């Protein structure tokens, strides 16, 4: 009598989408994946004693028009928003996804949280920590940054999410 949670992971173009969410169920970083790929991955993870059977949606990216469909909620428990805080672009983008998403959501508390991934990049970073922040409160979201480099980064993550569903039951 195990739960059973359907994650969509959701992003720009490049953000670590893929390479966060292999490195959680791997593992592994990868050095490059194929960026046409939609795939779930699966995954144990027990949390708060309760064993949960976790669905991954990795989905391919998404953008500024980008389109979602009424039918796209359906079987979706929860959904984790991913920019590069390397790219300007895909925090502006981030902030249409979740516009886009709350229409075609429309009043349901299936939770959404806001992640600032590519953190081990010192030197490339544009986007503060403070800045997603304030994003993620602005919503009342979870805000966690991570770095598909280092696994417990990401496994705070989609641990995290699990608890968002949690805090709601
Ligand atoms: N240094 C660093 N590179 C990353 C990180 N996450 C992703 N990458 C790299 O950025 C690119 C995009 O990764 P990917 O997961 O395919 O992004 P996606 O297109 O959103 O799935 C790849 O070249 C990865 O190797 C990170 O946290 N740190
Ligand atoms: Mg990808």
């Amino acid at each position: 009598q195990s739960k059973s949670r359907k994650i969509a992971i959701l992003g720009y173009r490049s953000v670590g989408k893929s390479s966060l969410t292999i490195q959680f169920v791997e593992g592994q970083f990868v050095d490059s994946y194929d960026p046409t790929i939609e795939n779930t991955f699966t995954k144990l993870i027990t949390v708060n004693g309760q064993e949960y059977h976790l669905q991954l949606v990795d989905t391919a990216g998404q953008d500024e028009y980008s389109i979602f469909p009424q039918t796209y909620s359906i079987d979706i428990n929860g959904y984790i928003l991913v920019y590069s805080v390397t790219s300007i672009k895909s925090f502006e983008v981030i902030k249409v996804i979740h516009g886009k998403l709350l229409d075609m959501v429309g009043k349901v508390q299936i939770p959404i949280m806001l992640v600032g991934n590519k953190k081990d990049l010192h030197m490339e970073r544009v986007i503060s920590y403070e800045e997603g922040k304030a994003l993620a409160e602005s919503w009342n979201a979870a805000f966690l940054e991570s770095s598909a480099k280092e696994n417990q980064t990401a496994v705070d993550v989609f641990r995290r999410i699990i608890l968002e569903a949690e805090k709601l039951e």
